[PDB]
């Protein structure tokens, strides 16, 4: 629902975060709120791994339009933050972080998408930061995101041509980690985060931090320089 | 032809500029000219992108030999800071830039090719650093170029190994973004281009500059460190 | 043999280094000293290019593990540091040094593996840095080796993850270069040994170090900082 628009389901090992708004997913305050609370749950039960999902039409269609362009400043300012705020703490997360790309993944739904541990989608899910194609700069925090994961030619592609990624093509990317049927993209993500929640969490989290540490140093510095793209 | 090597053709929303010095491309003073007037054309007929292509026989085999090696120093230096420059320049360029590797690219040439946001090439075509085949070392601002595109583990053999690549290997390795028959190769590269002039130019100029930002700062150091390479 | 683990022999413009402890190839003191001694040989014979195989189980199960556990820290410490020294002087070899993966690479042996110019296995050979599963921290050393050679994403997963790769999807992700019929491994390494001693060799000993220069500091940098990995 719009107005509830995460469940929280925890299953032995795991826990399952699923987007879903009615709509598309849309990353606005409300839906980033009940994200960090979902994740604030998984840090209560104490999980091995997380699932995040969108539904059964996309992963997310990124920041909520209505608010970037409303015409208010501040309010769009602090959405973008909240959403790159949200892109930290996942690739941060000291627990594996697998997300189920059940549809398209666009924008900022993109750079939530390419902060899992591990990714799964279906042969036919548009992966893409449209930007450049709709007249917006990629914001640094966005670039930064990408940049941990695509390949040096990938990147220029995904980046100054808005270069649209799905299937076998997103993989070789590096913008998923694994294709699977539509029908099975959440059962498969749940199959590997049981797998990844018995590795060494200490060594895990430990790990990953020092794999991603000038990424994050970059995005931290991005989340802080929003303003300063729109000039503000 | 050698006198007249470039030849410069508006069609719509692109310009197509397409090198033929009747031989192999060489990259000297006479073609650098050349390519650099056709630019200005392109910028004075504010087109929405570009598209260079090579002849039937290459793409370019690089810098004219004949001056690198006619014991001259200077006009050598000189040759090489006007290659590096024009990469650069492409590099930097505020409209979409396609390249049509019309034949095989050695050297400069594949440095001049790894200048466009989109690359197509045949299946035959050979892409190849080969300086250390022949006893040079890569100077700088090849390297950087180079390092912006290619896979980690093809930077490091297209280097040290002078490893030449095609079709597929030079497409996974990040040599290539786009394989064609070679009697469509020029015509898939002005469709590409057709397609990313539609993209918002302001927002693709900005946003390539910062795909590039490190990669363009250490072409510079490397352009103006051309002539320590030789030690001078 | 375990007391004689490492052979040398010169083919023509070759030399062949070959692990065999009789068991897993242990990079212990007395393999490192043996491989060290054998590469002294190698500069002896001033050789075009090295081969450096595994045996017919293994390439290298790594670290010798009774050593790193048997709770003495100084002799721990002492091993690796020995390890990483063996590999920066690898990366750094004036001649081509191609790896015959001649079985699985877990760990330092992935490590080691990653320090040739041209690397071959066959399909089923597993290649893993399994630390995170084991429940131990990747050290600084390590991940710059591995920084150099897999792709942005393929990192991610190899090193968080403790991924495995194999044939295709480790030709794929960087950790090696060629995949070959297990019985053909060795021969393909020597060709492509013997191909590349027909390299330049100054062009091509000055033209790695600079493809490895920001590895190679930040490994020398890891080694220095071995002690603290353990907070010694
Ligand atoms: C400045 C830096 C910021 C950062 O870099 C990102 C920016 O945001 S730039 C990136 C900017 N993003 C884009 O330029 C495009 C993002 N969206 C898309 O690409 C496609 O809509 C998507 C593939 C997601 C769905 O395709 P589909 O399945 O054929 O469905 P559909 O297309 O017919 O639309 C369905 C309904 O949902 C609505 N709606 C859609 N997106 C949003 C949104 N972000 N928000 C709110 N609403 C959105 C749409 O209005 C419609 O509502 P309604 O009243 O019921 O008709
Ligand atoms: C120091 C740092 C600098 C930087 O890093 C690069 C350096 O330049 S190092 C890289 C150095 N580059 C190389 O080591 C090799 C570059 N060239 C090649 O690899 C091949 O010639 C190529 C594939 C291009 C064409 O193959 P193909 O189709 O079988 O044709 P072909 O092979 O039979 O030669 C055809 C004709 O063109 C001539 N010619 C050729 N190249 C050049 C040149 N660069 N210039 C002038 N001329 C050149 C050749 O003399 C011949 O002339 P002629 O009097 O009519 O007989
Ligand atoms: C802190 C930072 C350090 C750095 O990052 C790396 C660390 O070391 S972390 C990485 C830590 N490494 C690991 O966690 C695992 C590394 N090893 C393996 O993954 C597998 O053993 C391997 C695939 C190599 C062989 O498979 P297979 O063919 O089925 O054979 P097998 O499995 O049945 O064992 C055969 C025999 O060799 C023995 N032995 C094995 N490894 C070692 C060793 N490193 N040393 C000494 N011995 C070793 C084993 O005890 C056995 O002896 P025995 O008395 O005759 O029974």
């Amino acid at each position: 629902s719009m107005s509830d628009p995460v469940s929280y389901t925890r299953k032995d090992s795991i826990a399952v975060i699923s987007m879903d708004d009615g709509k598309v997913n849309a990353l606005g305050p409300a839906m980033q709120q009940a994200l960090n609370a979902a994740i604030d749950n998984a840090d209560r039960d104490d999980v091995g791994a997380l699932v995040i999902t969108g539904n059964g039409r996309v992963f997310s269609g990124g920041f909520d339009l209505k608010i970037l362009t409303s015409g208010e400043v501040q309010p769009a300012i602090d959405m973008l933050r909240g959403g790159f705020e949200l892109a930290y703490r996942l690739l941060s997360y000291p627990k594996p972080v697998v997300m189920a790309c059940t549809g398209h993944a666009i924008a900022m739904g993109a750079f939530l998408l390419s902060c899992g541990d591990h990714r799964v989608a279906a042969h036919a899910y548009n992966i893409q930061a449209n930007e450049v194609a709709i007249g917006m700069t990629i914001p640094y925090a966005a670039l930064e995101i990408m940049k941990l994961r695509l390949t040096r030619s990938a990147y220029q592609q995904a980046t100054g041509l808005a270069k649209t990624f799905f299937g076998e093509t997103a993989l070789a990317a590096g913008f998923i980690d694994e294709i699977a049927l539509p029908e099975v993209v959440v059962s498969r993500a749940e199959e590997a985060a049981r797998e990844f929640a018995g590795l060494n969490q200490h060594a895990h989290a430990a790990t990953k931090l020092r794999s991603r540490a000038d990424a994050l140093t970059a995005i931290r510095a991005g989340i802080d320089g929003i303003a300063a793209e729109f000039g503000l």
